C-alpha cells in the first residue's frame, strides 16, 4: 500500500492560488507513487476538508497556507508547512522534505 | 486631450481574469495614449463601477466578460465585447479594434 | 464496475481555471460514482495525458476548454464541450448532462 | 500638491496576484488622496518600473512582495513590507500604516 499524504491548501484571494497548490500537490504525489488527499479553502469556505481517519492514515502532512488555519488536528503527524507560493513553484522538494518534517 | 475608453472586466471564477484582463488592458490603453477606467466584476464584487459620466465621455466602451453584465447603460457607444482569454491574450489588437466596433 | 469518463481542461490564461476545473470535474465525477481521468492544459504545459486506451474505455469525453483543441482523437465518442468557466461553476449538471451529448 | 506613494508587487505565481495587489493599491490610494505609481513584477517581467525621480520624490515605499527583490534603490526611504496577500486584503490600512514604517 503505497503511503498517504494529506494536504490543505489555503489563500484567501479568489481561489487560483488554493486551487493551483492543491492541483500541483496532487500531480507531484502521484508522481512520486504517494496516495493524496486535499482539503481546499478560499475566503468564502472550505471544500473536501480531511477526516479525522485520513489524518490518521497520512505519513505526512502539508499545509499550504497563506492563513492561519485550524491545526490542532495535526498534533503527532510530521506537518511541513510552506506558503502557496512555495508550494507551487517548488513542489517536487516539498514533497520529498515533507518526509523529514517535525513532528507537530 | 487623450481619448477615454472605458472598461468592464467579469468572470465569475474567483478574482484573477478579472483583474488579469484590467491591469492588462489599462497597461495596454496607457501605451496606445489613452484614457482608461475600467470597473472590475469578480467574487469579491463589483468595483469602481463605470459612472454615467465617465460612459458618456468614452470613445469606445471594451467588455472582457464571461458572464451576463448590465449593457443598457452603454447604449449609443461603440462596444467591443469579447471573452477575458481574448482580452488578455490579444490586449493590444482589442484596444486597436474597439474604435471601430460597431455602436450598440 | 463504475463508468469511465474522461476529459481535457485547457484554458490558455496561465494555469488557474485549468487545474479549477479538473479538480472540479474530478471531485464532482467521482462524487456520482464515476471513475475520471483529466488531461490538462495550460502555460506549464500538457500534464496526465489522455492515452488511446483511457478515449476508447471512457463512456464520455469532458471537454472543458477555452481554445481549440484537435477532436480527431475523440471521434465516435459522446464528446460535451463547454468552457472552463462553466465547467467550474455548473460541474454537477455538466456531469449528467455529458451523457446526452452528441456522439463526435 | 498631493503626496506621492510608490509601490511595487511581486508574486512570482504568474500575474494574477501581481496585478490585483497593483490595482488594489493603485485604487485605495487614489481614494485616500495620493498620487501612486505602481510597479510590476511578475511572469511576463517588469512593467512600469519605477524610476530614480520618482522614487526620489515618494513620500513611502509599498513593496508588496512575496519573494525578495533588491531593495538598494530604496534607502532613505520609509519602505512598508507586506504579502501580496495582505495587500490584496488589508489595503486600506496598510497604505495608513504606511507612514510610519521603518526608513530602510
Ligand atoms: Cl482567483
Amino acid at each position: 500500500k503505497a503511503e498517504k499524504i494529506v494536504a490543505v491548501t489555503a489563500c484567501p484571494v479568489g481561489v487560483a492560488h488554493t486551487y493551483i497548490a492543491a492541483k500541483k500537490i496532487e500531480n507531484e504525489a502521484k508522481k512520486q507513487g504517494y496516495s493524496i488527499r486535499v482539503e481546499t479553502q478560499g475566503s468564502i469556505g472550505i471544500e473536501n476538508a480531511l477526516t479525522e481517519e485520513e489524518i490518521k492514515n497520512a505519513s505526512v502532512v502539508i499545509l499550504a497556507v497563506d492563513k492561519d488555519i485550524d491545526e490542532k488536528r495535526f498534533e503527532g503527524k510530521r506537518v511541513y508547512k510552506v506558503s502557496t507560493v512555495k508550494a507551487i513553484n517548488n513542489t517536487e522538494n516539498i514533497i520529498k522534505e515533507s518526509f523529514n518534517a517535525p513532528v507537530f
